[PDB]
């Protein structure tokens, strides 16, 4: 029905932005200090958090928020950018896409 179609449309938008994040992660891993990529990743996470909150994807929104907080610390030079930190970000992005699929 229309309610299922609405949720599918929202999920498609969230997935598209998550794929955009993953495309940027493939680049930034070859130059981790390149803040152009992290800024774009942050704004995509921020966009997805908003979409998810509006549509009732509460678990998605919480994971995006956790990932955003890490990227914000990186952008403000509050934490060192390491391979372990990038792995944590990838883990959260993967959990976000699993949560999208659950809806």
């Amino acid at each position: 029905g229309s309610h299922q179609e609405y949720i599918k449309k929202v999920a498609d938008e969230l997935k598209e932005n998550s794929q955009n994040i993953n495309d940027l992660l493939k680049e930034v891993e070859k130059n981790p200090e390149d803040m152009e990529y992290w800024n774009k990743i942050y704004r995509l996470l921020h966009t997805n958090k908003e979409i998810a909150e509006t549509a009732g994807f509460s678990s998605v929104a919480k994971v995006e928020h956790t990932a955003m907080n890490l990227v914000d610390k990186m952008l403000n030079s509050e934490i060192k950018i390491t391979s372990d930190l990038i792995d944590k970000i990838k883990k959260k992005v993967d959990m976000s896409t699993r949560e999208i699929d659950k809806k």
